[PDB]
């Protein structure tokens, strides 16, 4: 198909119409005091939403290149989120603030690979000075306590997170699960988890998670790459008739036997999900069958002549309970019986002794620790459904935030952190005088989450954001209560690392964009 | 169809502005500080880039004739990396200087068929200046440093392509497998390769190599035409059973035959691929023979009255895989039992005896080389799948460029070399004062590659290149470090073989588009 | 559907501008330097290509007339093409002459008819003219000498060439194969060939040489009309099974029957052709017999009774190759054994004894010359594939020009022949004053090919032919080395049907042309 090429200058015109509108439609949503954002829906009434990760899901711009120039900041800004569990629009805020600016200066007929260069060094110092102001969060009152003031001032919630990570570890699987009755549970039970994400965005039975999530469902667990669906078919309808789902763990899915099986789950005829078996080569085969031991399955394998088509119920493992990610693949609570896993533990254990180098001791360590350490799961309680199913997702969140400060600490929630370690670069120089524009802009953008936090509420930005600048440490201004004070004491605190990742990756978007030279899309 | 017909100069100026597309997208990223090109795709988000060979494969105009033009310049540019390893983007670089100046030039009124005479000499100067610049690369040290500067600083490469060199001599086929452990292992296996490609790019299940493999497959040896599929049928489903793939080496496959595998691997019914069988006429007949031989396969020769009906799993060969290109064959660990290839052997051995004349004699001694001389291959060993899967590419990028110094040496990579032949011939002239033209724009054209390496770098171009002129031998400027040196030392080399192609192909296509009258194409 | 009609002076400047479009494009790659005419495809890079024959195939334009004033210099063309082997960019470019020229006398208000009259006289007295000029060429030495001069330079195509006119006469029928080892060979052999050209453009598998090329095939013989195809279905698929081609030879095959092999060997299913069988009525019925007897095969006559249902593989003949033309079959090395052949060869040799007429003398030492006469067939021998399937189409252009030099001799080859008659007969006048300036128009398009080569070279046209013009004889301008001298000794030659053919059928459409009055086409 014939392109349509853009460069220079235009190219960069374009991508920058293209991130206002993201940002001018994410960014009104940011403080606790947001403003709305109504996004239609075709049947029924609209959606009033406040929350930026929606808004900006929704977005998606006519003209190409306006279109992409939107489509990569949101990009950027996701990951964020995927490595934190915050800041999405955080970090798009900050990206259409240094883009803005960056963007300007170019036009203006300064050094790209300088402007860059700058903003490089200021988010460098801007990120040790974070670590500075950085507050480690590591015995179990201070886990409790971000635990609960994640969940929104929720002791009940921060007992319960720091309760598993004393329990499993801050390592530890941790899941979340309905809970029964009124009263809050937190067994630990016979499971494990492994780098593997779902083979398609299909199989997500549950899009608020974005997740998998299956139930009671059998395991097959597979050493080899599957193509053919004709090898499948035995198998599938032994297990359409136990009425269950399954979850294929095999060497991979290719093609054929996975757009079948993508098609088979939409219409809903049989509930199944497929993820490529852990690690590779070697410790691939070691590793396969330590999940078959766990959930009490047999591992087909070519290598001792099995075939798919020659394989029963009752070679299938299984488990009551399964969620998978994008990347992620957890296992809870496996029918493999503790003789078994107990036994194997005792196996690998042995392993150890005869480890003569170093890699092939922690390579086992990693498989002892998944198999006998096992994973905690919350199941909530609460009076009502509509509550229960709530305090549920809030959890999810607060956990999530949770081992995110158990790993670089806490900081001032309001984008206070923010402005704070840029005032305190202001100093801060380079060589060439275009790469101190280049600096001034990144610093000038860190002031942009808090300016727009208070603008959302209708309070003055410049006379807010000067006042917490004048201060030191977590001092801050809370846009909900329009007190000021010491941000942590208040309970608004974000994790280090979501700060820092929104900065890292709205600096990086930002630098690409700075330095694209031409753009190459589909004709209208 | 009516067709819309172009000429002179019209014609020219379209082919121009095509080119100009082309080349202006593609140029951005020749440094190693190169621009980032965005690159749209439908479903997600775009993709930025810094590689030429991507954005040129994207290139695509929608004016007929701008896009001839760029799809010219597209032809010969790749070309230049087929028969090398490299230079696609130097090749289009150096293309658009000569064909802009060119082009302008005939524009001007000067004389197409000296301006281009002109461009040719100068080339041909200047690759004799290149091949005195050139230095060999020829024992196991120089090897092993040129490979490691190839994969990047990485001793552990460099190594392992020398010591397969060292066992399979620097003729010998080597290929690259994945690693199963963390080791690198170098195997030498009974295997052999051929000049024979696909028979249709659609067989390709790797597009990153542009490539076929098949693993563990049987081969079908068939001494004849194959048109219909009717004789294909009662094989193709024994090997459907066995659930492998299959790969037909025959005398050919036509229309039929073809048309129907593509359609069967399409849909992923049975992966098959086919290749014809190598060399023409007799020695076809014996070296389709050695190819059974050691496989341990059957040869189905009409001549003896054998049909592809009455062929079970048992005739056909077997190996552990095989790779094919757009035209190489190359089969990997054949299950053929040394009692019948060492015997083999010793028949061919003897024919070299009898040869009475010495075309006789080369084309025995190159079939004992092929099945004696065996393959080594290397499986790379890495810490993790991203990783490993990874550093497997850069092997074969090195062990590629390797090959091609051990041909014909190495040179300044900075484009330096370019720079420097062209400083050497600033004396050459020509007859017509037209033809002086048209070398003077070819050795203006060879200062390109470097000039803009520098001005993605945004360095002054003007003022490197001068520096590196005003230097000898292979002194020149790393744009990677903004140091000068000798470019060799600071390992900054490209294989004689690839700069030269670049230079030869450029020339060529510019050529070609100054001496053209007419264009033909498809009505809007 | 309604049509449109142009009449007389619009008719023809409709046509002209069609013919200078295919003219223009054309001409341009009239040279041994001729210029590049790029011509677009679709999937893949556009082709460069310096040949006219080429370029004028894909000529189509959009306005009918238009296009019908070049589709009809085309054909025509062609033809010259047809009936040499050479001269479709000489007969275009010297119609392209005579036309412009021709066109805008009539249109200047001069007599059609006369312009016409002087044109053809002034053609009449030019090919005189080239018969004299024209150097025959008809021992050994010569042949050989032509010969090489075509395959340009190689020795070893002219022998052999040589050695075949001189092993089955200048007049026997001469076969190019592939080769099978390094050496030439030039086997004779029981062989035939007959006036008919295949029934469809359709069987067509070799486009190359535009003809249809079939390998160890069965001989359908039959003599009556061929419609319906359920008398041929018992046959079709016992011969499908045999896995083999069949070529038919009936009395002709017609609407259905026919329709339904060209469906049948288009979707490869059956590799199938048909002809006419040779000659007409009486003796038609015994020439189909002499082919059978050549291929020992039956010739299924309905006034025997004999049905094509009721017909096995083994009434079939045989060969092992054979080659349809658009107007030629030629069988080579037919099954039929000596014994019958030998036999059948004293049968027609004692009706040559009891022919009682001279017409039925003839007729039979006709029949006698082809079955007992044999084919000689030269396998092409080389290195490499890739540079052995070339030199074989190489031989085949060779072979083609020797049979026309054998014929009329041969000439000056830079267009320099035209040049030299047109010298000649300058003074040549007609009655009209009108049909002068119709000698004055043809002899002036005569300087047209050499004019245009030299222009192609970037040389003065005028000046070169201006002293090419003071010569005598065969003497001219070389342009590949720009040297004036003998054309035939610095082996420059056509033979001269070609430069024949080439004048009379551009005289012939130009003709045409002025005597058109009115066009008629379909409406936009």
């Amino acid at each position: 198909a014939a392109k349509d090429v853009k460069f220079g200058n235009d190219a960069r015109v374009k991508m920058l119409r293209g991130v206002n509108v993201l940002a001018d439609a994410v960014k009104v949503t940011l403080g606790p005091k947001g403003r709305n954002v109504v996004l239609d829906k075709s049947f029924g009434a609209p959606t009033i939403t406040k929350d930026g990760v929606s808004v900006a899901r929704e977005i998606e711009l006519e003209d190409k290149f306006e279109n992409m120039g939107a489509q990569m900041v949101k990009e950027v800004a996701s990951k964020a989120n995927d490595a934190a569990g915050d800041g999405t629009t955080t970090a798009t805020v900050l990206a259409q603030a240094i883009i803005t600016e960056g963007l300007k200066a170019v036009a203006a007929g300064m050094n790209p690979m300088d402007l860059k260069r700058g903003i490089d060094k200021a988010v460098t110092a801007a990120v040790e000075e974070l670590k500075a102001l950085s507050v480690p969060c590591s015995d179990s009152k201070a886990i409790a306590q971000v635990g609960t003031i994640s969940a929104n001032s929720d002791e009940t919630v921060g007992k319960l997170i720091a309760e598993a990570m004393d329990k499993v570890g801050k390592e530890g699987v941790i899941t979340v699960e309905d809970g029964t009755g009124l009263q809050d549970e937190l067994d630990v039970v016979e499971g494990m988890q492994f780098d593997r994400g779902y083979l398609s965005p299909y199989f997500i039975n549950k899009p608020e998670t974005g997740a998998v999530e299956l139930e009671s469902p059998f395991i097959l667990l597979a050493d080899k790459k599957i193509s053919n669906i004709r090898e499948m078919l035995p198998v599938l309808e032994a297990v359409a008739k136990a009425g269950k789902p399954l979850l294929i763990i095999a060497e991979d899915v290719e093609g054929e036997a996975l757009a079948t099986l993508v098609v088979n789950t939409m219409r809903g005829i049989v509930k199944v999900a497929a993820v490529k078996a852990p690690g590779f080569g070697d410790r691939r085969k070691a590793m396969l069958q330590d999940i078959a031991t766990l959930t009490g399955g047999t591992v087909i394998s070519e290598e001792i002549g099995m075939e798919l088509e020659k394989a029963t119920l009752e070679d299938l493992g299984q488990a009551k309970r399964v969620v998978i990610n994008k990347d992620t693949t957890t296992i809870i609570d496996g029918v493999g019986e503790e003789a078994a896993i107990q036994g194997r533990v005792a196996q690998i254990r042995q392993q150890i002794e005869e480890a003569t180098s170093d890699y092939d001791r922690e390579k086992l360590q990693e498989r002892v620790a998944k198999l006998a350490g096992g994973v905690a799961v919350i199941k909530v309680g609460a009076a009502t459904e509509v509550e229960m199913k709530e305090k549920k997702a809030r959890v999810e969140d607060a956990l999530h935030a949770t081992r995110a400060a158990v790993e670089e600490g806490v900081v001032a929630g309001g984008g206070v952190a923010l402005i704070r370690v840029a005032s305190k670069l202001a100093d801060l120089r380079g060589q060439n005088e275009d790469q101190n524009v280049g600096i001034k802009v990144a610093l000038r953008a860190m002031e942009a989450p808090l300016r727009q936090i208070v603008l959302n509420c209708g309070e003055e930005p410049s006379v807010v954001a000067n006042t917490v600048k004048g201060g030191d440490g977590n001092y801050g201004y809370n846009a909900a209560t329009e007190e000021y004070g010491n941000m942590i004491d208040m309970g608004i605190l974000d994790p280090t690392k979501v700060t820092r990742s929104a900065l890292q990756y709205a600096a990086s978007v930002a630098g690409l964009m700075i330095t694209t030279e031409c753009m190459v899309t589909d004709l209208p």
